[PDB]
C-alpha cells in the first residue's frame, strides 16, 4: 500500500502549524474518498465545501486537486517533477455557499475549520499591513475564544504575544499601552460567546481582507480578447472588475452553467483555454488563463459551485478504493 499526510484545520490543541491526519489510500482510492475519510472524523454537515490543494514548499505553483482523480495517479505524476518532501497537500474550504457563515454556524467543525483557516492566511497576508485598530481586535478575539497583570504576563513570557499579535504592531506599541488596549478591547467583546466572536471576527475583517472569493487574472472573448480579472464566489458567482475600487460586474450565476470545458491555447504559447455553456445565452463564455494549471484551478473551483449550487456529486467538466485514518 502507501500512505498521504493531509494538512487541515480541525483544532486538536497543539502547535496550530502541525494540525495534520495521516491516511492510507489505494490503486483506486480518490480524492473525493480521502477528503470525505478526513471529514467524517470530525462529523462534518457541509462536506462539499472542501477541496483539496497540493501547494509546493519551493515555489507559488498550486495545484488543486479535482474529485473524481485518483490519487496514486496525481502524487505520482507530480513525484516525476519533485520529490514527496517538497510538496504539501492541504484539506481547505474552497466551495462556499451562499450564506456561508449563516450557514456554518449549524455546522461547528465547519465553522471553526473556516474560521482556522482564514485566521491562518491572515496573519500570513494582511495582518502588517493593517490599521492597528483591526489589528488589536482581531487578535484579542481569539485571546477571548481560546479563553488584572497576573494573567498578562503569563501571555508575553509563556504563551507569546506574537500568536496573536503582528510584529508591526508589537514593535510599534509599548508593553504597558498594549496591556491597557486588550483590556478595553477585550472589554466590548466580554460578552460574546465563541459563536459570536468567530463571527465578530469575520464581520471586522471582511471590509478589508476579501475571503469571500477568489481572482483570476485572465481574459475574456472568442474573437476579441479583453484582459479581465475574474471574481468567482457566493455573492457574485461569475463577474469581472472593473477597477478593484469598483464593485464586480455580473457575468452569470453558477446555476446557468450547463457545462466546463478546458483545454491549452492552440499554437506554441502554453496559455489555458476554459469554455462554459451557460443557460439561456447562445455563445458561450470563453476564458483564457496564463497557463493550463491557473486554467484547471479555475475549471475547478467553478465545478465546485455549481455541484455546490445544485445537488450533484457528479461533475460539469468533459473530459476526454479504501481510505484509513491513523
Amino acid at each position: 500500500e502507501r500512505v498521504l499526510k493531509v494538512f487541515h484545520y480541525f483544532e486538536n490543541s497543539s502547535e496550530p502549524t502541525t494540525w495534520a491526519s495521516i491516511i492510507r489510500h489505494g490503486d483506486a482510492t480518490d480524492v473525493r474518498g480521502i477528503i470525505q475519510k478526513i471529514v467524517d472524523c470530525h462529523k462534518v454537515k457541509n462536506v462539499a465545501c472542501y477541496g483539496l490543494r497540493l501547494s509546493h514548499l519551493q515555489s507559488e505553483e498550486v495545484h488543486w486537486l479535482h474529485l473524481d482523480m485518483g490519487v496514486s495517479n496525481v502524487r505520482e505524476k507530480f513525484e516525476l517533477a519533485h520529490p514527496p518532501e517538497e510538496w504539501k497537500y492541504e484539506l481547505r474550504i474552497r466551495y462556499l455557499p451562499k450564506g456561508f457563515l449563516n450557514q456554518f454556524t449549524e455546522d461547528k467543525p465547519t465553522l471553526n475549520f473556516f474560521y482556522q483557516q482564514v485566521k491562518n492566511d491572515y496573519m500570513l497576508e494582511i495582518a502588517d499591513q493593517v490599521d492597528q485598530e483591526i489589528a488589536l481586535k482581531l487578535g484579542c478575539l481569539e485571546i477571548r475564544r481560546s479563553y488584572k497583570k497576573s494573567n498578562y504576563e503569563v501571555l508575553e513570557k509563556d504563551v507569546g504575544l506574537r500568536r496573536f499579535f503582528p510584529k508591526s504592531l508589537l514593535d510599534s506599541v509599548a508593553a504597558a499601552t498594549l496591556a491597557a488596549l486588550i483590556q478595553q478591547t477585550f472589554r466590548q467583546f466580554a460578552n460574546l460567546n465563541r459563536e459570536e466572536s468567530i463571527l465578530k471576527f469575520f464581520e471586522i475583517l471582511s471590509p478589508v481582507y476579501r475571503f469571500d472569493k477568489e481572482c483570476f487574472k485572465c481574459a475574456l472573448g472568442s474573437s476579441w480578447i479583453i484582459s479581465v480579472e475574474l471574481a468567482i464566489g457566493p455573492e457574485e458567482g461569475i463577474s469581472y472588475l472593473t477597477d478593484k475600487g469598483a464593485n464586480p460586474t455580473h457575468l452569470a450565476d453558477f446555476n446557468q452553467v450547463q457545462t466546463i470545458q478546458y483545454s491549452n491555447s492552440e499554437d506554441k504559447d502554453r496559455k489555458g483555454m476554459l469554455q462554459l455553456k451557460i443557460a439561456g445565452a447562445p455563445e458561450p463564455l470563453t476564458v483564457t488563463a496564463p497557463s493550463l494549471t491557473i486554467a484547471e484551478n479555475m475549471a475547478d473551483l467553478i465545478d465546485g459551485y455549481c455541484r455546490l449550487v445544485n445537488g450533484a456529486t457528479q461533475s460539469f467538466i468533459i473530459r476526454p478504493d479504501y481510505a484509513e485514518i491513523i
